[PDB]
């Protein structure tokens, strides 16, 4: 039982990986986005 | 010789595909990066 109440705190954790994963994605986009942007400009 | 000829003819109608290919790869990053936008403020 006590090992099994423990499961609640991986779930908020895991969470906080969530967001983490979701903030990479996006600075890879926008750097990106920019990159191209500046391709357009110099051709 | 004159098939030859339409080499060069060749080179500028690739070059105007080559533009659309770039403007290609700026629309999906750009729509890409406001979706995650989203996210992130709905999180």
């Amino acid at each position: 039982r006590l090992l099994l109440e423990g499961i609640s705190s991986t779930h908020a954790h895991h969470l906080r990986c969530l967001n983490d994963f979701v903030e990479a994605q996006m600075t890879y986009y926008a750097q990106c986005y920019q990159y191209m942007l500046d391709l357009q400009k110099q051709l």
